[PDB]
């Protein structure tokens, strides 16, 4: 949380770079601008998942370009730690994401190509005993059907809370559907750790910087996992975001993957499962800042085409 001169004299110091500006963007970052080059910054608090920085390893090593790679400190490092902590450098990608710019149907193409190289990337049996596995967790169900009982009118509530409850009740049966029916198909998937691929979780529209000519970057890799393809393959036709739910698009992404097989079971569980968990997550925030973004979110969940519509219209 510190401010210009602070961060300046850190990269002078730990990376050497000779910065005169460090703008904060509203864990932290900044824009920290040099005498010709701008980076990208990011103070993140206590040493957390470092178990991310080892893909990003992985996959510069498998040459995929499209992984924003970060930038050596003076002690050759990606980070800099500093007795625990932890700071991490990043050139300046001046590009806005999926949500903001449409992929040209070539660059669909491309991030077919590339979710491939990542899906038939071989991971270290070492690394790959960190990464996490999918184990079809019921946990997420468990929070949301929590949340049945949880609606009642206590004047205690809040004009946010309320709404929410509100909301929440205007919807139970399409809910209840995606817990029941997120819960169904998950009894008809016979895990197959023989097939499980190095997943990015969450790649929707919102992960991808979309750049100029035809250059495209896939991020937060914070939380990736070894799982069926259909993990990351479901966001294509997802609609998270409200977009990426053209169809017409599906099949320039696939022109550039290859048409192995999809378990289209595992496709829709996926899709019901993501939402669950959003509404479990978003969920039991309103219940002090995002509470105000986790309900403008959660109830984009069931606009027109938006991935709850997408997860029970079988268009797959
Ligand atoms: N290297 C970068 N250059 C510019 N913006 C970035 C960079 N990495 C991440 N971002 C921004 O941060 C947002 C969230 O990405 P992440 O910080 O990886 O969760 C993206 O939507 C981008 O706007
Ligand atoms: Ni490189």
């Amino acid at each position: 949380p510190i401010q210009a001169q602070q961060l300046i004299e850190l990269l002078k110091v730990h990376y050497g770079i000779d910065i005169h500006t460090a703008q904060f963007i509203q864990a932290f970052a900044y824009q920290a601008d040099s005498e010709s080059k701008s980076y990208f910054i990011k103070l993140k608090y206590g040493y957390h998942d470092e178990i991310n920085l080892s893909i990003i390893r992985l996959l510069h090593d498998s040459g995929i370009k499209e992984i924003i790679f970060p930038i050596h400190t003076l002690e050759a490092k990606l980070f800099q730690q500093l007795k625990h902590f932890k700071i991490i450098a990043y050139p300046f990608i001046h590009a806005p994401n999926g949500f903001t710019q449409n992929l040209t149907g070539k660059q669909w193409k491309q991030l077919g190509k590339v979710l491939r190289q990542i899906h038939e990337t071989s991971v270290p049996i070492s690394i790959q005993q960190q990464l996490r596995k999918e184990i079809y967790s019921p946990k997420w169900r468990e929070i949301v059907r929590s949340f049945y009982n949880q609606i009642e009118f206590d004047n205690s509530d809040d004009k946010l809370t309320a709404a929410f409850k509100s909301f929440f009740n205007q919807n139970s049966a399409a809910i209840h559907r995606l817990v029941d029916t997120s819960e169904k198909l998950s009894k008809k998937i016979q895990p197959d750790l023989d097939k499980y691929v190095l997943c990015h979780s969450d790649i929707h529209a919102g992960n991808v910087l979309v750049g100029n000519e035809e250059s495209i970057y896939i991020i937060d890799w914070d939380e990736p996992m070894l799982a069926p393809k259909e993990r990351d393959l479901m966001f294509i036709g997802g609609g998270v975001g409200n977009v990426w739910n053209k169809p017409h698009e599906i099949q320039y992404f696939y022109e550039g993957y290859g048409e192995i097989n999809v378990d289209k079971t595992i496709l829709s569980y996926y899709r019901h499962e993501r939402i669950v968990e959003d509404i479990a997550v978003y969920g039991q925030d309103l219940l002090n800042q995002s509470r105000l973004e986790s309900f403008k979110y959660f109830k984009e969940m069931f606009d027109p085409n938006n991935v709850v519509e997408i997860a029970f219209a079988t268009e797959q």
